RNA sequence: GGCCCGGGGCGGUUCGAUUCCGCCCUGGGCCACCA
């Protein structure tokens, strides 16, 4: 076992096999077929057209070019025309720019519409770079895609691999970029070992320089970050995932990691154990796109989680997961139950003027003098983490994203302890407190 | 839909809020859906 072996083997797990190559060319050459029996303008890009896919996610890209006069309407209507009519069966769904997806003689596919422009300067569609993504690339990724199918693959098996929200990963682009850029999923991972959270990669300068954050300067539009969506944590565990490949290499980094199957008796008592305080917000999913789902969770999950700190209750972590009919918002906390009195901070004995305005106030306990300054005991309408919840996720609901909002305003529920461990959150729940195994 | 920057109106809470919890208008960026 060393780095250079284990690559060896590792390209077995990423390169695809020669039959599912043929499955592709033959689904290209169909593709063609049909959109020239149209009269269509159109490109083949992205990694299928640049060979660079990933071993077992074979996928063909159609970007059909479109005049910049013609309006965002007729991008949608034209394009959704054309792909409904080249595809075996379709399935329109999308956030904001519009595009069919679908299967051409066994092969997903996706048919892109966008505007064709000459340079890349002032993009009129989100989609408009990708055309000269594949120029720019073509010539340069040449004779290096296997390095790519590794760097693919090892980002993949260790869940930071999407760009897409969900992920808030490395898009394949971003990998195509790190690839020209250093040479070799090699040097990549060594050289990742020394990104901080400041590092710039200026593939198209040939450069690395310091900046305000994580950035890697597409060579196409010097002012677009590949890497934007690149979260921060994710961005840490790669870095580390690095340092761990390079100080002892093992094939384990390219395979999938651990299916998970455990108790739900294990749970119980992991919990019992840390004699915290777990428990989940669950509501009914919001048939929107993942893309759009996903940041509504996490400011919901997140506003959930700071009140649930300024609220005393010492919030540990959160996180959340979607099932297909339903959201959940989990959270474990440090303080089961508190009291009921507390603490208010009232003026300092000096100015008469408030101390009046705070001793005048229909208190239950009646305020003290502590340093100087007059303090209040104070009652809590709530005393654990579910009352407050309960109670908050009831008031402020439209704060929780616009669409995650309305659904828990029309229905919401909290579950603990034995009816918790029922549902679909063992994986998340045991992924949150460090349960290793 | 989410994030960032900025106008402008508010409700609530607090001795005391531009400054804490929120709500309406509105302007400008960026991101994910393709790559």
């Amino acid at each position: 076992m060393k780095v250079e072996e284990i690559l060896e083997k590792a390209l077995e797990l990423v390169i695809p096999d020669e039959e599912e190559v043929r499955k592709g060319r033959e689904a290209e050459e169909e593709l063609r077929r049909r959109l020239d029996e149209l009269g269509v303008e159109y490109v083949f890009v992205g990694s299928y057209a640049r060979n660079t896919w990933l071993k077992g996610s074979l996928e063909i890209d159609v970007f059909l070019l479109f005049p910049e006069e013609f309006s965002k309407e007729e991008l949608r209507e034209r394009g959704l025309e054309i792909g409904k009519a080249v595809l075996d069966s379709y399935e329109i769904r999308y956030a904001e720019h519009p595009y069919v997806h679908g299967v051409v003689k066994g092969v997903e596919v996706d048919v892109v519409p966008c505007y064709k422009l000459k340079e890349p300067k002032n993009i009129k569609s989100a989609v408009d770079r990708t055309p000269f993504h594949h120029k720019w690339l073509e010539g340069r990724i040449k004779g290096k895609e296997n390095e790519v199918r590794l760097l693919k693959g090892f980002l993949k098996a260790n869940g930071i691999y999407g760009a897409e929200y969900k992920v808030r990963g490395f898009s394949g682009y971003l990998c195509e970029l790190l690839i020209v850029f250093y040479g070799s999923f090699l040097e990549t991972v060594k050289n990742a070992r020394r990104w901080t959270r400041r590092t710039v990669i200026d593939v198209a300068k040939g450069e690395v320089r310091k900046g305000e954050e994580f950035f890697v300067v597409d060579p196409v539009d010097e002012k677009r970050n590949v890497a934007a969506n690149l979260s921060l944590d994710n961005l840490a565990r790669f870095v580390h995932l690095c340092r761990e490949f390079m100080e002892a290499p093992s094939l384990g980094f390219f395979k999938p990691k651990h299916p998970l199957e455990i108790e739900p008796e294990r749970l119980r008592k992991i919990v019992e154990e840390r004699g915290t305080a777990v428990f989940a917000v669950k509501f009914r999913k919001p048939d929107i796109v993942d893309d759009n789902l996903y940041p509504q969770l996490e400011r919901a999950s997140r506003k959930i989680f700071e009140f649930l700190e300024r609220e005393n209750f010492m919030p540990l972590r959160s996180a959340f997961k979607a099932s297909e009919e339903f959201c959940y918002l989990l959270f474990e906390c440090q303080i089961k139950e508190i009291s009921r009195v507390f603490r208010r901070m009232g003026p300092q004995f000096e100015d008469e003027r408030n101390v009046k305005k705070f001793l005048s106030r229909n208190r239950a306990f009646r305020p003290f003098i502590e340093n100087g300054r007059w303090w209040a005991f104070e009652m809590r309408k709530f005393t654990t983490p579910e009352e407050g919840v309960r109670s908050y996720a009831s008031t402020h609901w439209h704060t929780l994203g616009k669409n995650v909002g309305e659904s828990i305003r029309e229905y919401f529920e909290i579950i603990s302890g034995e009816k918790l461990f029922k549902e679909p959150v063992t994986a998340e729940l045991c992924e949150m407190m460090g349960v290793k195994d």
